[PDB]
């Protein structure tokens, strides 16, 4: 009938209601988001006389002890002097209340998803994309820090926040599913439209992976819809071949699931299984960005910053993000050198 007093509902969560007063401090205004995790509740801190937003967690082992690693990564973040690290939120505190882990962070604006939507999906221009490009570009030079080496492992429009609706300025959100490099435990992971080939494959992966998925943010950001939308891992898989092509031979011979998507012939090479897609590497990304035709849909036509060598720069950036080896694909710091951002 009741759980946790009447405080807990059936999922485990707590019941938010409007203006309740938390341990004489924070003043609870309004429910602003909602997970597996539990929920995240806009409040007002007194004693900072700031708002904040609170993430509370359910009261289950399973997802405190999920949160637990989520505080023990903020924390460790927090620790680093480097100015890199005012990308990534900013945990300020976090409490026990009425049996729920509550991690108060400081209060964001509109995710980029929303910032799409404003846009009915025609995207942004080049020059907000090259400023979250660099902002993101440090942003993942500080979890690549040799101490953190943190995959972030999620990376995707709605986890950009702004921090300020009238700035360019953005931070990245929800660590829940971030770890540590190490040995592999977990496979199935990244939101499958930024999922990279070495994950689809199976194979070992690295930080790299978080490049691979900021380079198909970046390019959505800009045309305004997904790079690679795929309804399953096979439709991924082929909507990536469309424009990159077959992945090397060298790489599909080691991958486990590469049968899944593609077929070793008597000759040795690899081709696709049937299931629709133009042939292998045909939907040229030079195309998909309207390099020579005044960007996407031509809409970009005659702006500022929106020129043909302006398009080739940020091009060549991002194919260097989407190189299908992990080992050659480009590093943080060699991004923030490129000449996109001069
Ligand atoms: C939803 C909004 O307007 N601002 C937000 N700001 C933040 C900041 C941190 C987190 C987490 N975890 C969630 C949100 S939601």
């Amino acid at each position: 009938k009741v759980y946790n007093d009447g405080y807990d509902d059936d999922n485990y969560d707590y019941i938010v209601k409007n203006g309740e007063k938390w341990m004489d401090r924070y003043e609870i205004d309004s429910l602003i988001g909602k997970g597996s995790f539990g929920q995240v509740v806009k409040a007002y801190d007194r004693v900072e006389q700031e708002w904040v937003a609170i993430k509370i967690i359910k009261n289950k082992k399973a997802f405190l002890n999920q949160a637990q690693i989520e505080v023990r990564l903020l924390e460790l973040m927090n620790k680093h002097d480097t100015e890199m690290k005012y990308y990534i939120v900013h945990l300020k505190r976090h409490f026990m209340f009425r049996n729920h882990l509550c991690l108060v962070f400081e209060m964001l604006s509109y995710n980029l998803y929303d910032l799409l939507r404003n846009t009915n999906f025609r995207g942004v221009s080049l020059n907000l994309t090259r400023k979250f490009a660099q902002q993101m570009c440090t942003a993942l030079l500080f979890l690549a820090t040799p101490e953190l080496s943190i995959i972030h492992c999620d990376l995707k429009p709605e986890n950009i926040l702004l921090c300020n609706p009238k700035r360019s300025a953005i931070k990245i959100v929800d660590f829940g599913s971030s770890c540590q490099l190490g040995q592999r435990i977990y496979q199935y992971i990244q939101s499958r439209f930024y999922r990279s080939p070495e994950v689809l494959l199976g194979m070992p992966y690295d930080l790299a992976i978080d490049m691979w998925s900021l380079g198909c943010i970046l390019v959505e950001m800009h045309t305004g819809e997904p790079l690679f939308s795929g309804a399953n891992e096979v439709d991924q898989m082929n909507k990536i071949v469309e424009v990159l092509g077959i992945p090397p031979a060298h790489i599909l011979d080691q991958a486990p699931k590469a049968r899944k998507f593609f077929e070793k012939l008597p000759d040795g090479t690899w081709n696709l299984k049937k299931t629709e897609y133009k042939p292998p590497g045909t939907r040229k990304l030079h195309n998909i960005l309207g390099v020579e035709t005044g960007g996407p849909g031509g809409r970009r036509a005659g702006e500022s910053g929106h020129t043909v060598a302006d398009y080739l720069k940020f091009k060549d950036l991002i194919l260097r993000m989407l190189d299908y080896d992990p080992k050659t694909r480009i590093q943080p710091y060699y991004a923030l050198q490129h000449s996109f951002f001069k």
